[PDB]
């Protein structure tokens, strides 16, 4: 994504020797075994044929070269892994400080738990990418233009004769058919814009089901996947009959080749042993390529990430803290002031917070502004802080503005005390000693002496001593504050910004904390923002602030994808076919080998010349019809099962409650995820596990037969070997998962660190203790560092071993097979007609199994995926019981409702009220206790349930009613909409999806809502686009189309949440007359 030459940024001369000498030692290794082939060659040619100085002398030969590539087995592993040790650690250990570096309006727009995801899981995925893989590669492609080589050395004409026959050219066709799938995608564009709208109806999932829309945006889903089908079909049967052709075109030009010219121009004279050269070298040669597919795939991934990575690195911000050009004044008295100066959300632009504030305050004063729950409550805090830079107007400290002081000592001056304080999973020395870094003991006692908390630390036991605050014994809201402003006393600063200290906490408690501020608030500047106007009272000035007013896997999985049989049938016959032909392969060959290699018989016999080029042909066409048909046919059913998995799960999803959504463990990027990831790229590999084995044991078991019929002593030993060497891989893959599953236990303390470092970013920020942070996330690595470091000796040793044990195979097989030949038993021709069917089966068979991913993941994805399924029916959007009156006399009654939030019981929101509404009766709930104004827009809706209490409605208990009848009787309007991305038609004839209503209906409403006008005077009438791509509009506008669609389904009852915003002020007018137009005789309840 980024270049080739970009992902080794980090890298020194020593790395970069390191990464020169062992691609070096991997090109001399990849072209060791088929150098030994030519020496075995040699070798059994003077054999068949003093002999000792002969046989010793290759014999030296022989252990020369096996000695040098097992030095350079080590070396190429080695130091290829130390490489990108060294590279990682760099990378990781920069990566962290460019997060620490962004500031908080970059932190907003991500997301924490996609940042630490991606930390954790990217870095490792470029771990991989550029770690051993590339010298793999290299190996593999010095072997194979090597073992060519050979075979164009030994007599051209023989190799064209094996490169046709043996089983090279349909596992070369597989492997060319992975590197395309690995390159091509294309399904991304087609799943993007339906994964647009799948995302797009999830996050605004709120609307979605309070209007009923289920079955319109499942019908838009549909149609998007199926146009995305339909292109996967297109592009699997392109490539798939490219390949085949490609193999028609080889066979048929071998076909024509023999035609004019009698077979002729492919045959000559050869000796015993050079076939075995020019045999075996070319078919190790061939065979290698099969290893460096692996390797494009994780260097393309390393890529991607890598792309991510540098993008977060390399961002500048617009202010930083690591910058130290600044201007540090000394003597700052304290004159903080805000110069009639206008802020707005960099995120959401329109949305205006700060309509040009004025403040003005002196040395050794207090301000006592009072601002609201709802908004506009910390935003100055934030604003004096350096957190967002202002829009209009300037702040200045002692009649000098911020914007030319460096922010790391600026924030070292203010307090910050904010509504929750958030504690660190440490020792409360730890905690109180984190500002200030160079405290001891005697401050923090004088801190905690004058902060009112002392007493109650002695009277629990532990003085000082963990206390843990995260896992532990969670203290109280009011012992909190407490350490909170024994922290900030710690950090002794001179412009205390005490916020929302009286926000949530209860009244018992309140006489302690307000003591310990009233004693801390003395000889500084203070800003306090309060809501209770009960005790603010001390400070100097007193002003109103208010918008700028001052499980277990599962089978059955064949279940699915049932209907689709005669595509399973015919791909697994010919999978059969194709899987048998290859050890057929061996017998042609070993049939036709003795005419390829004769000149002295004349060339009037030519053997017959037409029937060979009969068989070729034929051949041809047989491995394009089989390659073919099982490729679509297998393709064409993996997409059929995905596109109709993902149509259920989405249902699935639609269907269950809100609750389920409100659970912090699946958010709008999990589903999204589960329906981009989780739903396609695992069942294909379910379905074509049958594909994979039918065509291994097709591949195996033929082979094992013809060898059984063709010898008996010969195939015995292979079929004692290639367990050896397959438990040589084992002994392998086992090594590489020991520390690929021991490095999640080696780095945890190092990603706890970081996500407790990103989770809580603001106070951090707040504190500037991101340096602290950074040097613990230090040491975390560098623990790691060393255990990884040491992981290369015990990888290259074992890759070492496992190579020496392969090589030594080899050996001892010409040993025996020599053996055997040379006292008469088996002819050279069934030598290879075995070898060609038992080991070239053998490793045909091991490198397949490397591709169709892997049977561990998708069993797991299934079980979610089922699970997803009927998962929470308790209440269902569409349930088909209950009862449907006609008359809605509109009368709301609660009655001891006690309800909780499902995620956080413990706290409960309802206290019991007692709530009656008449017909054409209107009221609001801003007068009542509080914190239960966002609540009743659930309740009544049906999007929660009451666990203690009663809900009348035209006094009848709601519970019994139908659901979808009383979403369809419910008119909602919330303080902003959300619009779907189609024409403002259908979104304002989305209000009511019973039936379909007509542009007369639309206008109607619009007319009634103020906006006609507006929509006319657009471009286009109704076929105008709205959301991102379309044509933006304002607060006002937004409002009347809200306004409009519900006033289309002509509901009974009104739920406005708060609506008046004050969304500038400016189109507060018509939106507001146009509401109380559509509230006449209509019975209405705002929040």
């Amino acid at each position: 994504t980024v270049s080739v030459f970009s992902m080794f940024r980090y890298s020194n001369w020593l790395d970069k020797l390191y990464m020169v000498v062992g691609t070096l030692a991997a090109i001399i290794h990849g072209a060791g075994l088929p150098l030994m082939m030519l020496v075995f060659g040699e070798m059994t040619d003077i054999f068949a044929n003093n002999l000792e100085e002969d046989m010793t002398r290759y014999a030296y030969y022989y252990s020369g070269i096996g000695a040098g590539v097992l030095v350079a087995a080590y070396i190429q592993v080695s130091f290829w892994c130390l490489a990108a040790g060294r590279q990682i650690h760099k990378i990781r250990k920069q990566f962290f400080h460019a997060i620490m570096r962004q500031e908080i309006g970059w932190f907003d727009v991500h997301d924490v738990g996609e940042l630490n995801t991606r930390l954790t899981d990217d870095v490792s995925k470029i771990n991989e990418g550029i770690g051993d893989k590339i010298g793999m590669f290299f190996q593999s492609m010095a072997t194979f233009f090597t073992g060519f080589i050979v075979g164009f050395t030994r007599g051209w004409k023989l190799t064209l004769v094996i490169l046709a026959i043996s089983p090279v050219l349909g596992l070369s066709a597989a492997v060319w058919a992975k590197i395309l799938s690995s390159f091509t995608d294309k399904e991304l564009l087609a799943y993007a814009k339906a994964g647009a709208v799948a995302e797009e109806v999830l996050a605004a999932i709120r609307t979605v089901i309070a209007f009923g829309g289920q079955k319109k945006e499942l019908e838009r889903y549909n149609k998007n996947l199926e146009e995305a089908k339909r292109i996967g079909i297109k592009k699997a049967i392109t490539a798939n009959i490219s390949i085949g052709a490609a193999f028609l075109l080889i066979y048929a030009s071998y076909a024509l080749a023999f035609w004019y010219g009698t077979t002729l121009v492919l045959s000559g004279e050869y000796s015993i042993g050079q076939v075995l050269t020019v045999f075996f070298s070319v078919l190790i040669g061939a065979f290698s390529v099969g290893q460096a597919s692996p390797s494009i795939e994780a260097f393309a991934n390393a890529r991607g990430a890598a792309y991510e990575i540098f993008k977060i690195i390399d961002n500048k911000p617009s202010i930083d803290s690591y910058s130290k050009s600044g201007h540090k004044p000394d003597n700052i008295k304290g004159n903080l002031e805000f110069r009639n100066v206008h802020f707005s959300y960099p995120s959401r632009k329109e949305v205006k917070i700060l309509k040009g504030l004025n403040l003005k305050v002196q040395s050794g004063q207090t301000v006592a502004l009072v601002g609201n729950s709802g908004c506009g409550k910390s935003t100055t805090v934030q604003l004096m802080q350096r957190l967002y830079d202002p829009t209009e107007g300037m702040v200045s400290v002692d009649g000098q503005d911020i914007r030319t002081i460096n922010v790391r000592f600026l924030r070292e001056i203010i307090g910050v005390v904010s509504q929750e304080p958030v504690l660190f999973a440490t020792t409360i020395a730890e905690n109180i000693r984190y500002g200030r870094e160079n405290v001891t003991m005697d401050e923090i006692e004088k801190a905690v002496k004058e902060a009112n908390a002392y007493d109650f630390i002695m009277k629990l036991p532990h003085k000082f001593d963990t206390l843990v605050g995260e896992r532990g014994a969670q203290l109280s809201g009011g012992q909190k504050q407490r350490i909170a402003i024994a922290r900030a006393l710690v950090r002794n600063p001179k412009i205390l910004l005490l916020d929302e200290a009286t926000s949530a906490l209860d009244t018992e408690s309140e006489a302690v904390v307000q003591v310990a501020l009233d004693k801390a608030r003395k000889g500084r500047t203070t800003i306090v923002i309060a809501h209770r106007l009960s005790t603010v009272r001390n400070a100097d000035v007193i002003a109103g602030f208010d918008d700028g007013v001052i499980p277990v896997s599962f089978w059955r999985i064949m279940k699915l994808n049932l209907t689709e049989w005669p595509y399973f049938v015919v791909g697994v016959f010919c999978a059969i076919i194709n899987g048998g032909l290859q050890p057929a392969f061996a017998i042609i060959f070993s049939k036709i080998i003795g005419v390829f290699t004769r000149i002295d018989d004349p060339e009037t016999k030519r053997q017959n010349s037409n029937l060979f080029s009969l068989l070729f042909l034929a051949l041809g066409i047989i491995s394009f019809i089989t390659f073919f048909l099982q490729g679509f046919t297998f393709g064409k059913a993996g997409e059929i099962l995905t596109k109709r998995l993902r149509y259920m799960v989405f249902r699935s999803m639609l269907r269950q409650d809100v609750s389920w959504f409100d659970d912090p463990k699946n958010t709008t990027g999990a589903l999204t995820t589960r329906l981009a990831n989780d739903a396609a790229q695992v069942k294909g590999a379910i379905g074509s596990r049958l594909a994979v084995i039918t065509q291994n044991i097709a591949n195996l078991g033929t082979g094992i037969i013809i060898s059984f019929i063709y010898g008996w002593q010969l195939t015995l030993l292979l079929l004692a070997i290639v367990p050896i060497i397959a438990i040589a891989g084992v002994v392998e893959m086992k090594m590489l998962s020991g520390q690929a599953l021991k490095d999640k236990k080696e780095l945890e303390g190092s990603g706890k660190i970081a996500t407790e470092a990103i989770e809580n970013f603001r106070t951090v920020v707040s504190l500037t203790q991101e340096q602290k942070f950074e040097h613990m996330y230090a040491q975390s690595l560098q623990v790691p560092y060393r255990n990884s470091l040491r992981k290369a000796h015990i990888f290259g040793i074992t890759f070492s071993f496992t190579q020496a044990m392969m090589y030594f195979s080899y050996a001892g097989c010409f040993r025996f097979g020599a053996y055997l030949v040379a006292h008469k038993l088996m002819s050279f021709e069934d030598v290879l007609l075995v070898f060609s069917a038992v080991v070239f089966g053998a490793m045909a068979v091991g490198q397949v199994s490397s591709f169709a991913p892997d049977y561990a993941k998708a069993k797991i994805s299934a079980a979610h995926i089922i699970m997803i399924i009927e998962k929470t029916p308790l209440i269902d959007s569409y349930s088909t019981e209950g009862l449907m009156p006609n008359t809605l006399e509109g009368n709301v009654t609660f009655g001891e409702v006690v309800f909780n939030y499902p995620t956080r019981p413990d706290i409960p929101v309802l206290q019991g009220l007692s709530l009656e509404v008449k017909k054409g009766q209107t009221l609001a709930l801003v007068g009542s206790s509080g914190c239960g104004k966002s609540t009743v827009v659930q309740l009544l809706e049906r999007f929660y349930d009451p666990l203690a209490g009663k809900v009348l409605l035209d006094g009848k208990e709601i519970k019994r009613l139908n659901v979808q009848w009383l979403r369809a009787h419910l008119g909602i309007v919330s303080q902003e909409p959300i619009l779907f991305d189609c024409s403002i038609a259908e979104n304002i004839a989305y209000g009511d999806n019973s039936r379909v209503v007509s542009q007369e209906e639309i206008v109607r409403a619009a007319k009634e809502a103020n906006i006609h006008a507006f929509i006319e005077s657009l471009p286009n009438k109704y076929s105008t686009k709205v959301g991102d791509k379309g044509t933006q509009l304002s607060g006002g506008q937004k409002q009347r189309i809200a306004i409009a669609r519900a006033l289309v389904r002509q509901p009974h009852i009104l739920l406005l949440d708060e609506a008046t915003s004050a969304l500038d002020t400016e189109s507060e007018k018509v939106v507001q007359e146009a509401l109380d137009k559509a509230r006449e005789g209509r019975t209405c309840i705002v929040i």
